[PDB]
């Protein structure tokens, strides 16, 4: 019969961003995951951890030109991610993730950490403003 | 000595984006690829493929809803891509695709061809105003 014959739309959603702390890039020809350096987002199940993504994101998608800074140590973490700074239109991500207080500094290794007093400073300031992390 | 301290940005770029007639969603709690039933569109490396790529990138990535239509027949095609109509917000992906001229009607098979007329009127008016493929 004709009316057996209509089809029926059913839900879907986008897969789940990666935590905010890392990027997935293209560099030199290679793709890569990247852990942001000095910097920890919340895991995806604690809070802020999917506002964090989001952040990342938001970044990335809108950003006309994007650059890696790699410190003067490591290149790479234990789990085989680059370890670098990420400049969204000479915007550094994980300064601004620590400004909005969706990531705390964290992860301080000697040889990678010369942005170390600059992001405390953003780490400050989201405190005084009891933003996110910090409310 | 202080001077030789300093970082140095380096390029990076996203990720190359999937084909124009794929989509990435997570479907009753699997993440899967879908293949968009009834049309193609060109490789990466061909005219008008990071076009496509990116047509779909922006419907998928403005949607405030994703809703996904298997026809009547398989599911999957054989490279185990799920087989399906995608909608954003109520507008049907497969058919933008081709009505922009970023696709042609294609891969018509029986017991999946439920909208095969609709996607042929999309394409014969992106014929006639030259648009794209049809240029
Ligand atoms: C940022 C950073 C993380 N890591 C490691 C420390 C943690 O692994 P261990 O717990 O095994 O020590 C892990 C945290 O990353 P995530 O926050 O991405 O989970 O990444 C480094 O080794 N170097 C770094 O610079
Ligand atoms: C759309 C569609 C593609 N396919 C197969 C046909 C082509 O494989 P064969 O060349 O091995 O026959 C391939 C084209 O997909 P792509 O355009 O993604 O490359 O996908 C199906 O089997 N069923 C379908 O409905
Ligand atoms: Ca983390
Ligand atoms: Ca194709």
């Amino acid at each position: 019969a004709t009316s057996t014959k209509k089809l029926h739309k059913e839900p879907a959603t986008l897969i789940k961003a990666i935590d905010g702390d890392t990027v997935k890039l293209m560099y030199k020809g290679q793709p890569m995951t990247f852990r942001l350096l000095l910097v920890d987002t919340p895991e995806f199940n604690e809070k802020y951890g999917p506002e964090a993504s989001a952040f990342t994101k938001k970044m990335r998608e809108n950003a006309k030109k994007i650059e890696v800074e790699f410190d003067k140590g490591q290149r790479t973490d234990k789990y085989g991610r680059g370890l670098a700074y990420i400049y969204a239109d000479g915007k550094m991500v994980n300064e601004a993730l620590v400004r909005q207080g969706l990531a705390k500094v964290a992860y301080v290794y000697k040889g990678n950490n010369t942005h170390e007093q600059l992001l405390r400073k953003a780490e400050a300031q989201a405190k005084k403003e009891k933003l996110n992390i910090w409310s």
